[PDB]
RNA sequence: CAAGGUCAUUCGCAAGAGUGGCCUUGCG
RNA sequence: CAAGGUCAUUCGCAAGAGUGGCCUUGCG
């Protein structure tokens, strides 16, 4: 029907269109035929394609660089960017749900498992379809790759270097409805203390940690 | 030669023998050409091989069952078992190191990345070599697969069901040299408390939890 | 899968690195 | 990547399921 329109974006024609439909169906829309298992298989397939390239083109091939980068190139956030070219929102089948960024990420992966199977489990061919559509995007993403350490990690590495000690984080208070909480955390190392807040302990512990870092860059 | 002996086991001959040597060389033996990067790629390749089988033959296809099982089928523990057939201890190059279960695990992974590459990056052929050698073992392990939940998980799931509360663990004491520490932990829920000891907090907390389950289910 | 500190041990003139144990952080 | 509890919400007679938020556990 309109599937033929997605097959054109992919540049591949299924023999079993029921297969392609499964990749596009959420659990809410059909309890029997949905993408959950194909997403399982898709994860592997795609992780493998990404890793294949990463290893060939990465500028820095250190474990500490490669892992953080691979984690991003394989993340939901990154698959939503690649999935734009395919306009999945108009093909996905869902009942009373809202096609969020989680869904898209899952159908994206499931879609690749779907083409693999349909192509008689041909891994090279599928790896080719994928590169034909995303290599450029991935190669550039890699070219400008950057490990972005989070505050907690940073702070912890400063205090261990300087004093060989780790900061402490203690919960000061919690407020709001259970589905809408606000946490106030305290970060402390030595006699330096700072607070932080956010929708979760970690988010709050993070904010508190950024402030302690600056509180130390100054003292 | 002797690497020709390994090629006979794998059932594949390299065009670039030095690549094969790379997969077998640990960092201490050579700072320039060793297996770290290949193991990175091999990790993905194999993950993909196991997943493909898991989804076709697994008796149960629920995510809660497939994740644990996939966890096992790609673990060091399992690669050492599959690697026995290859006798890697006699091909691996190590300088003053001890060919541990971790080294073998990485060379196993690195060996398959090396086949892939030398194969002109043919993922089908490589997936077939892998199966010709391990499908039976894998199919067997899958056939007898079973999620084996740990004590901390079991316990936490008992307290949440009955009281909707989680147990708390607290460090009671630490003994020994830093490279040899003995921990004693306390588990508690309500007015029930038990101790546990081990080489780490975690191991200590587990024993503590196992006994708490026993204390509860009994009392 | 990565990151930091630490103990033991091996290599090294040093820098640094390898192996094993522990604490902790991040991501999935 | 999985597991459990909970809050909000949607579907439901109920059982239970989907979506979002939080606490925690395990593995890598
Ligand atoms: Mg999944
Ligand atoms: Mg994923
Ligand atoms: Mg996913
Ligand atoms: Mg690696
Ligand atoms: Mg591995
Ligand atoms: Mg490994
Ligand atoms: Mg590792
Ligand atoms: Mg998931």
């Amino acid at each position: 029907k309109m599937l033929e329109q997605l097959e054109k974006k992919l540049g591949y024609t299924f023999k079993d269109k029921s297969l392609l439909e499964k990749a596009l169906t959420h659990v809410s829309y059909s309890k029997k035929e949905h993408y959950e298992t194909l997403e399982f298989l898709g994860d592997a397939l795609v992780n493998f394609f990404i890793v294949d390239l990463l290893v060939q083109y990465s500028p820095n091939k250190r474990e500490g660089f490669l892992s953080p980068l691979k984690a991003y190139l394989i993340s939901e956030e990154f698959f939503n960017l690649l999935a734009q070219k395919l306009e999945l929102h108009k093909f996905i089948r869902i009942k009373r749900g809202k096609i969020n960024e989680t869904i898209i990420g899952d159908v994206f992966e499931a879609l690749w498992a779907a083409v693999y199977i349909d192509s008689g489990r041909d891994a090279n061919f599928t790896r080719e379809l994928f590169y034909k559509l995303f290599k450029e995007d991935i190669l550039s993403a890699i070219k400008e790759g950057r490990v972005k350490k989070d505050y907690k990690t940073i702070l912890q590495e400063i205090t261990q270097k300087r004093w060989k000690e780790r900061p402490e984080y203690r919960l000061i208070s919690v407020e709001g409805p259970h589905h809408k909480k606000k946490f106030i955390v305290e970060a402390k190392i030595k006699e330096y203390r700072t607070l932080g807040e956010g929708k979760s302990k970690k988010e709050a512990e993070q904010r508190a940690a950024e402030e302690l870092i600056k509180l130390l860059e100054e003292s």
